[PDB]
């Protein structure tokens, strides 16, 4: 699901942001590029402080959409790409996928994103 | 009410994002921090090629998140921080707003969004 480029943006710095759905509208908060662990399939780890808004709207909808990209990595017809990815969130306190992301010791958890589409979109 | 750190952001690179409220959950887009155009009357800018999808997102429900960020200024607690913006969005075709972004060759219409909070979260 993950393509190459994808892995070279993130050798680089940069601001990801995650969309969920609420009751009221979206929600929408970040991560940095180095925090996100790729694990075997489609999975994409965030390391959670906070995201408690967003916690709440995954259990409403597990759907999120996320974004990313480099100024430093080229695109289809210049410098800088990035990605939007589609999957779906489930939350852990334990167990392996929190374990990757546990040496963030502020993390109360782990946010699994099991990748459905990714969309070079630049 | 833009603060100053925000405007310390935009001096460096990054991926901003734009969520809209879409028919079945969110929508999510970028633009570069290095291409924003702030205006007074707490108006932020966007040059628009493609976001046809936001912006039928935008004529159903104005609202959008904005968030941007960058390794290189320093947060409450350690290098890096970032914003999110809570605004009111217009897609403009003419008139001054349009010519802010107008450099951009590529451009069919400025997003133009209204300001109504931005909160620092790291
Ligand atoms: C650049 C940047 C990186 C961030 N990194 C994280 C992170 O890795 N984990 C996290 O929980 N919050 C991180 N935050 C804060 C979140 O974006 C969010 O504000 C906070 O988790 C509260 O989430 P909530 O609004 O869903 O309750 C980061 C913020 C910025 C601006
Ligand atoms: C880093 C980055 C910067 C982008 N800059 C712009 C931009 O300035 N204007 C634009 O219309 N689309 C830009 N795009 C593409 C949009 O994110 C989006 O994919 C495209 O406009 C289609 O929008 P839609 O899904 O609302 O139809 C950029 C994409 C990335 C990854
Ligand atoms: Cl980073």
């Amino acid at each position: 699901m993950l393509p190459g480029t994808f892995f070279e943006v993130l050798k680089n710095q940069g601001v990801v942001a995650i969309a969920t759905q609420g009751e009221d509208g979206p929600h929408l908060v970040n991560t940095w590029n180095s925090y996100l662990k790729v694990l075997d399939g489609n999975r994409i780890v965030v390391p959670v402080g906070g995201m408690h808004k967003t916690e709440a709207n995954v259990a409403r909808d597990e759907r999120v959409l996320m974004t990313l990209g480099s100024r430093k990595v080229a695109g289809r017809n210049g410098p800088g790409t990035g990605f939007l990815i589609r999957g779906s969130a489930a939350f852990r306190t334990d167990g392996p996928e929190f374990e990757a992301i546990a040496r963030f010791k502020w993390a109360r958890a782990a946010l699994v994103i099991t990748v459905v589409s990714a969309e070079q979109t630049l």
